[PDB]
């Protein structure tokens, strides 16, 4: 007997009312999630941010009763793009229930902050599990020189990464858990010949983020350009005495 | 899959997630009150009060074929020195935009307005009520005893059962809806294990909007009882039949 929360999609209907939709974010007629920009084709495009948040805010703790939230995601997405150099890449993302799209943020920001406070920690409250194809060290200062899955807390320069292989067209699945007793958020991916990804951050998610929270995706294209469809998405959150 | 789930082991000042109406208030024992106390933590009279989740159920989905089955369990206890006290909480299912209708704080249970209560035509709601007032001069549709009913579209029940309140005891309610049966199950149990059981047939898709939320309404007419609600929760899943 808890407190909790949880919901699920295995498809994206056109009308999800639970959903918040947020700059070129769509569904298709195919009932796949396009959080990205298309042409009259469906050909990704340039310059473009979209983001979805579940209208259900989740509740990280309870200072009451020492209770943290320990939650756990399962989601799937493939990205494709006509281009050599594919940009720039999809993440999972915690953040206030009121978080909006920020000026400048169509690029290596990733829909997720400002290029005015991208690496000052102390102006952002997010935190985002990355899937980064993107690196140029010319624009993505921030970024290892190669791709990668990332753990960002309030910055753009991620916290933890590990090397990735983007792979045009095929469906990455991914777990994200956080454990509120060891404080470790963990991240496995998985492609469908069982090319398999780890990464893990030890992070307070109280000391970063608020009570409320609200969760979702965010994805982004600069000058370089790919489509970021999200195919299911699952989440549960459940407070526990720490 | 498709799938809603939440849950509540007792209610915290401050909860985003609810709709709130009428009188309906948390206490600082963590009990949700639907109905109005004073400053001594008693009843009064002519109050309503109902909360919602604010997450919106769907009931199916045309595009992959999908329709919902439902369950929720929840507890609560009803106080009062009246030997007649009134009027109930019910569990219900209505629109998203829902709210109370006037004429509603009695034997109503905050559900249905006066002029139309028993108009199914007029009405969209599926109700599990625990109805502890049933006098003819006012409750006209009711058995001549406390019960439990299953109320669709209308405050006279489709189905009853006799019950008992027992002043300030739990009762324990797990309410199921199966869409391949299309049946409502309910069944109620007190701390000494006297158990209620009900059932009736309904299609919800043929009753309810594609898109609907979920909660608890109560009332007092002139006579009068606390409301409080322990505990809830609620899962819900599309499925194929
Ligand atoms: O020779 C001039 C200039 O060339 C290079 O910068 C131009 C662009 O190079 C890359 O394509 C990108 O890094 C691009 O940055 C935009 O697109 C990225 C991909 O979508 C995105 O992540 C960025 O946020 C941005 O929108 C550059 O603009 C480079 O060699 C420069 O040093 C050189 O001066
Ligand atoms: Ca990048
Ligand atoms: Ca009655
Ligand atoms: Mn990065
Ligand atoms: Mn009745």
């Amino acid at each position: 007997s808890t407190d909790s929360l949880s919901f699920s999609f295995i498809n994206f209907d056109r009308d999800e009312r639970n959903l918040i939709f947020q700059g070129d974010a769509h569904t298709s007629r195919n009932n796949i999630l396009q959080l990205t920009r298309t042409d009259s084709n469906g050909a990704p495009v340039r310059s473009t941010v979209g983001r979805i948040l579940h209208s259900a805010q989740v509740r990280l703790w309870e200072k009451s009763t020492n209770r943290v939230a320990n939650l756990q995601t399962q989601f799937s997405f493939f990205l494709s793009s006509p281009l050599s150099n594919p940009a720039d890449g999809i993440a999972f993302f915690i953040a206030p229930p009121d978080t909006t799209i920020p000026s400048g943020s169509a690029g290596g920001l990733l829909g997720l902050f400002n290029p005015r406070t991208a690496l000052n920690e102390s102006a952002n409250q997010v935190l985002a599990v990355e899937f980064d194809t993107f690196f140029a060290q010319n624009s993505n200062t921030w970024d290892p020189n190669y791709q990668h899955i990332g753990i960002d807390v309030n910055s753009i320069r991620s916290s933890k990464v590990v090397r990735w292989e983007r792979r045009e067209g095929k469906t990455l699945n991914v777990l994200v858990t956080y454990n509120p007793s060891t404080r470790t958020i963990d991240v496995v991916a998985t492609y469908p010949d069982g090319q398999r990804y780890q990464l893990s951050h030890v992070v307070d998610l109280t000391t970063i983020l608020p009570e409320w929270v609200r969760v979702g995706f965010s994805a982004a294209s600069g000058e370089q350009f790919q489509t970021h469809n999200l195919e299911s998405w699952s989440f549960t959150s459940t407070l526990l005495y720490t």
